[PDB]
């Protein structure tokens, strides 16, 4: 599914992302932007052989399971393959993990390089929440 902006607006603060860990809704969909262009199949290959899965591109090394990821862990106890998924619950649950790791938001390279600092309300500009 390829979401639209204030779609996944809606669905990330319908799933308690709105200001999780302090940060504002513009955070997560900036990143979902950036990451993935809202696409919730999104998968891209790692040059040290991991891969990042869905929306907000998490990776095998960590935090999911895809089975040729060798030596990695998967601390959200899930599949990679169910962050793909249409309805965005794993990715959302796994995502509220790794931005309380340690390092906030900057476990998103993107995010710190795309939207850290950045005006973040434009991403829910005008949309009905
Ligand atoms: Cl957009
Ligand atoms: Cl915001
Ligand atoms: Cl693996
Ligand atoms: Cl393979
Ligand atoms: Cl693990
Ligand atoms: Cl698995
Ligand atoms: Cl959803
Ligand atoms: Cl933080
Ligand atoms: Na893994």
């Amino acid at each position: 599914k390829v979401f639209g902006r204030c779609e996944l607006a809606a669905a990330m603060k319908r799933h308690g992302l709105d200001n999780y860990r302090g940060y504002s809704l513009g955070n997560w969909v900036c990143a979902a932007k950036f990451e993935s262009n809202f696409n919730t199949q999104a998968t891209n290959r790692n040059t040290d052989g991991s891969t990042d899965y869905g929306i907000l591109q998490i990776n095998s090394r960590w935090w999911c399971n895809d089975g040729r990821t060798p030596g990695s862990r998967n601390l959200c106890n899930i599949p990679c393959s169910a962050l793909l998924s249409s309805d965005i619950t794993a990715s959302v649950n796994c995502a509220k993990k790794i931005v309380s790791d340690g390092n906030g938001m900057n476990a998103w390279v993107a995010w710190r390089n795309r939207c850290k600092g950045t005006d973040v309300q434009a991403w829910i500009r005008g949309c009905r929440l």
